[PDB]
């Protein structure tokens, strides 16, 4: 066993100490931990780098257990900063990076609703998946991405109706208590706001992402799903 490898005994001990996992943990064909009741990272990374082939410095928001972070880091020559709001999730992600020897990744605790994004430097693109519907002011998160980058890969839900919605900063919003079924995926505020489709596209435009490419969309009168690439000047 190469000197760069963590001992399997220690992989086992630490993976157990880190339970419960959200997406589980497997390494060398050994399933150490199972995930919870609630895209494949390699496929997401492929789509991300189809959109941003020249990217060498990436910001990932809401890194969870580091699965996308690791997939994005496979290519040498690209460095990733992953931000995660829940310390318990971050500790998992840090363990994953250590087990895999992913030295081109940095992980940091951060609350995207309060962080000063101007402290982070510049990125070729921002990955923002599974996060926009966990914040109070989603338009502001999009503005923060634009402060540091000209590209965003955004995967989010939006709300399929405009009827009866509230209005904040001119956007139509569904304002609800944060009750996402996976507790370890929840936002850091008691509440969240979802956007209707028009307000999501307006918020992208108003942040500066004036060119929007839709990669995937599933519509309903209620929960909708979308993946878009936003590009700013
Ligand atoms: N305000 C906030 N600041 C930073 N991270 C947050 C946050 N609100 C939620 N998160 C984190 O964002 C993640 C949401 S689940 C999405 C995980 C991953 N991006 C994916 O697409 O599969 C969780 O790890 C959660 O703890």
């Amino acid at each position: 066993r190469g000197s760069h490898m963590m001992d399997r005994r220690e992989i086992q001990r630490r993976a157990k100490e880190l339970e419960p996992w959200v997406n589980g943990f497997e390494f060398e064909g050994i399933r150490y931990a199972e995930g919870s009741d609630h895209q494949d990272p390699a496929d997401r990374a492929r789509a991300f780098y189809e959109a941003f082939p020249g990217a060498t410095r990436i910001l990932e928001l809401g890194a969870l257990e580091g699965a996308d972070t690791l997939a994005l880091a496979r290519q040498p020559g690209t460095s990733i900063l992953g931000l995660e709001g829940r310390e318990e999730n971050l500790r998992r992600a840090e363990f994953v990076m250590e087990v895999h020897g992913a030295t081109n990744v940095e992980l940091r605790i951060a609350d995207v609703e309060t962080l000063d994004f101007a402290t982070l430097g510049r990125f070729d693109a921002v990955l923002c998946a599974g996060l926009l519907y966990h914040v109070r002011e989603p338009w502001a998160l999009l503005k923060d991405a634009a402060r540091v980058s000209a590209g965003i890969y955004l995967s989010t839900h939006y709300w399929g109706s405009s009827d009866g919605l509230e209005t904040l900063d001119g956007y139509s919003v569904k304002h609800v208590r944060e009750e996402h079924p996976e507790p370890q995926a929840r936002g850091l505020s008691v509440d969240v706001r979802w956007l209707d489709r028009a307000s999501l596209f307006a918020a992208l435009e108003n942040a500066g992402f004036v060119e929007i490419e839709v990669l995937h969309e599933r519509t309903s009168a209620e929960v909708c799903d979308i993946v878009v690439v936003g590009r700013a000047r």
